[PDB]
């Protein structure tokens, strides 16, 4: 890999607005996985056998 | 590898606005995994085999 | 690896803005794990099988 | 008038509940008259010619 | 007016609750009357010509 | 009038209640009149040709 003048973006999350007026949430969770936030994952490279990248609001129970 | 002149983002979160006006929330979490929050995880390298990278909200009962 | 005039941003996380006005939350946890803030992981490399890189709002409960 | 064992309600406002939550107003009043509040007028007797009892929001421009 | 044994209520206001959460008001007047709390007024007699009881967010500019 | 065991309530206000959380107000007043919070008012006569009684947010300006 050789860049001249190269402006790279390369895995990248920019520019993610959110806005909320007037909000009324109510959660009940039992051993479960409840997610309602942002969530912003950047990353480039990830290797390996039975691996997991970027998982939100997951469960894993297996035997 | 080699960066001539090179403006490089590699693995990069930036500009994540969150706003909230008259917010009213509640949890009732029992034994799992709320997540209401801004999460902003860059990486730019994970290796091995059945890690885990950037979980948000995640439960893992194996056996 | 050789850089030569290289404005490099690698594993960053950067301008994370989050405002709240008139706010009202609750959280009743047992044993579990709740998260609300802010969270800003950044990393450039992580190596090790089974290992776990950036993780929020987890609950691990292996045998 | 004569009153024997009386349990008398002549007159009267009473139990106006009100509540709000996550509201979010503006005026913009150039003289005229706004009102958004609660408001309770109660009375027994008004007397004269050209009179006024109990105006809420009123504008008078006579001549 | 004679009463016996008379519990007598006669140009009353009572129990006006009022709840509020998470508000944002703004009011921009110019010459006006704006009225945005609560407002009780209890009378029982209000007598003569052309009088005014009990005016809210009132404008008056006769001539 | 003459009472004979009389528990007499006659122009009165009472038990008004208000609460308020998380609020953000703001006026911006010229020449006007604006009323925010909480006003009770009890009378029981008032006489007089071109009198005013219990006014809240009033602007006169007859000729």
């Amino acid at each position: 890999v050789l860049y001249v003048g190269s402006k790279t973006k390369e895995g990248v999350v920019h520019d993610v607005t959110t806005v909320a007026e007037n909000t009324k949430e109510q959660v009940t969770n039992v051993g479960g996985a409840v997610v309602t936030g942002v969530t912003a994952v950047a990353q480039k490279t990830v290797e390996g056998a039975g691996s997991i990248a970027a998982a939100t609001g997951f469960v894993k129970k297996d035997q």
